[PDB]
């Protein structure tokens, strides 16, 4: 209770990168989509704080083509919208 439960898009997400449980701190969640970003090497080698996730089931989960992660409030945006309420 003290943690969050994704919605299943998101979670089958998180197990793509060796994730065991359904439930998770904020900092478990922002790990695996680090994975994710780096291990299927979604962005640019020409500007690196922009993901490219066009193609891909994290822009499909997000709905967008891409973001900046230097844009906090809008990623907390995005990775709520797949929180199971
Ligand atoms: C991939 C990830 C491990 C990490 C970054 C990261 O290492 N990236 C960005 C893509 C290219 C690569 C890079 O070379 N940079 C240092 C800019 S830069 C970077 N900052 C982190 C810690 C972050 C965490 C939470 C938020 Cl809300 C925003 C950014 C975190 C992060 C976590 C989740 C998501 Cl969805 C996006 C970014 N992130």
């Amino acid at each position: 209770e003290t943690l969050v439960r994704p919605k299943p898009e998101l979670l089958k997400l998180l197990k793509s990168v060796g994730a065991q449980k359904d439930t998770y701190t904020m900092k478990e969640v922002l790990f695996y989509l680090g994975q994710y970003i780096m291990t299927k090497r979604l962005y640019d080698e020409k500007q690196q704080h922009i993901v490219y996730c066009s193609n891909d089931l994290l822009g499909d989960l997000f709905g967008v083509p891409s973001f900046s992660v230097k844009e906090h409030r809008k990623i907390y945006t995005m990775i709520y919208r797949n929180l199971v309420v």
